[PDB]
């Protein structure tokens, strides 16, 4: 494949990933952007994965990795069938044709718009995993700045950016660009209550996800990755029962 | 196009070509290289463009830009038809399937090898234009350092890879490009970062363009100069058109100067 694809493949296998992502970010500064929500053509499309349960919808914010999107939430939603409805909010710019946000704030406004519409005045819960946790958080505070108070925010294995599968150039430059958007991220408070879930087992050779100011902070079995696949039933039930209380 | 392709075209239209070349060099470091002229597989192939004139063939080194390769010397070669033989030495790594030289010395050894093999002891002249002249020059020193003696060296519009001449020059180039060619462009740019005019035994003809390529607000120059030049002549045209519409005058100047040295 493309020279950008080969570079990313070889950089992960050779410890040069942080270098590859920085290069992708500069390539991404050559990409068409959108400066206002009104430029997208259509608002960010929300992708339902499990419906038919009533109650608030869980809006699951995709992460900022390359193979991010609805697959992150497939097993989480399958386990939540009947109990809670899962809809995914993709990150604009990972798919061909889509422009990148000119900055974080244009993106969150477009996202705030798309969500509030999709939810036709009903209570909804915001959810994210690793980078999607930062994205769900930034979007929750921007929603709160608008007075739209999300019912609750579920942050799953969130870390601070400044202190931590076939793919294509759009996804890879989208990741480079979204990394740049998140460099400044800081854990500003939210009125919406925060359920923090952190992995129970490290993912390779204290390393835990930490979030101060959380309403509940519970460990769940598995690794940074497997908590959302193999142990998604356990992660699901944790969120499901914890929502039944707040 | 790929994201590098769109990068490079958005870059020239927006005066960001220099930043894009740098990006591309960085990406190029992730590409397979050859570390010694035997890792290469097949040595650099030489493309004849005009044959039948006898005498030392003009070995024209390709430059390092997007559209570099044999097309640079089409008009030059057509105009020397039946006066000088012209044969192009492409730069390894611009075509799909070719790896990049681990360093400039690896490339020059490999090139020296291929040129000496092609020529078979028959005298040859090295020629180059723009960055191809730096390459033609550096190859002259490597061949001379090995006892080989190029009968002469011609530098057309040599500049030192020291900044807006490049941004202007890379503008007026704007023709199919791809990741391999683009990443090669980034890599060879990095290769010639520390190029400098070491002395040559061979006599040097220095042609420089008559008209500027773009606006230089400092009229106090933009010209291509070379110190060491046996002869230094101005030819009509700009950086680019001295090799196209004005190529016959370039050709004739070269042809005449080779009879007198």
């Amino acid at each position: 494949g493309s020279a950008l694809v080969e570079m990313y493949r070889r950089a992960v296998a050779t410890g040069r990933a942080a270098e590859a992502v920085e290069v992708l970010g500069t390539v991404a500064t050559f990409r068409p952007v959108f400066r206002s929500p009104d430029e997208l053509g259509e608002p960010p499309a929300l992708v339902p994965l499990g419906t038919g349960a009533g109650g608030p919808t869980l809006v699951c914010c995709a992460g900022t990795a390359a193979a991010s999107g609805p697959r992150e939430f497939t097993a989480f939603a399958a386990a939540l069938a009947g109990l809670r409805d899962v809809t995914v909010l993709p990150q604009t710019g990972f798919l061909t044709g889509e422009p990148l946000p000119a900055g974080l704030d244009v993106l969150l406004d477009a996202q705030a718009d798309a969500v509030l519409a999709h939810c036709a005045g009903r209570p909804f819960v915001l959810v994210g995993h690793s980078a999607g946790a930062n994205m769900a958080h930034a979007l929750t505070v921007r929603l709160e700045a608008r007075g739209a108070d999300p019912a609750a925010l579920v942050l799953m294995d969130i870390y601070t950016p400044a202190a931590p599968v076939p793919v294509d150039d759009t996804r890879l430059t989208a990741m480079g660009a979204y990394h740049r958007l998140l460099l400044d991220w800081a854990p500003r408070p939210t009125r919406a209550p925060v359920l923090h879930l952190y992995a129970g087992e490290p993912a390779g050779a204290d390393w835990r996800s930490r979030f101060d100011g959380a309403h509940t902070s519970a460990e769940v079995p598995g690794t940074h990755f497997s908590m959302m696949t193999e142990h998604a039933p356990v992660t699901a039930a944790t969120v499901h029962k914890w929502l039944d209380e707040v």
